[PDB]
């Protein structure tokens, strides 16, 4: 039932880059998912305590969320767009691993993932 430390959004010895694809990821891909009606459960690390998911971090070993991704993009944390896309991917996959098909949270993820894949297709 306890919360690990959240994923790092800074790392001084990690090599950083600003690519036009990273800037799109923040301006278009994240900005869009963030405003969606189903974004709220993914805007911060899962709080296993408040949300009574005491098995969450017993099951999910690579947690990720949009609050973390957003800060990482804001902190120029990534080397390339693929690293960032990978964090979105981890976020979705965790949801599908942890919860059951037909859970409301799964239908939420599923709608953001459809939207995500549509906005990523238009990646410059
Ligand atoms: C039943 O609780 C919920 C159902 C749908 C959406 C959100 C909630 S909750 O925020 O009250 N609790 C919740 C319940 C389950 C999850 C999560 C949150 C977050 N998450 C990423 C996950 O994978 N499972
Ligand atoms: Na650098």
């Amino acid at each position: 039932s306890m919360n690990p430390p959240p994923p790092e959004t800074s790392n001084p010895n990690k090599p950083k880059r600003q690519t036009n694809q990273l800037q799109y990821l923040l301006r278009v891909v994240l900005k869009t998912l963030w405003k969606h009606q189903f974004a709220w459960p993914f805007q911060q690390p899962v709080d296993a305590v408040k949300l009574n998911l005491p098995d969450y971090y017993k099951i999910i070993k690579t947690p990720m969320d949009m609050g973390t991704i957003k800060k990482r993009l804001e902190n120029n944390y990534y080397w390339n767009a693929q690293e960032c896309i990978q964090d979105f991917n981890t976020m979705f996959t965790n949801c599908y691993i942890y919860n059951k098909p037909g859970d409301d949270i799964v239908l939420m993820a599923e709608a953001l993932e459809k939207l995500f894949l549509q906005k990523i297709n238009e990646l410059p």
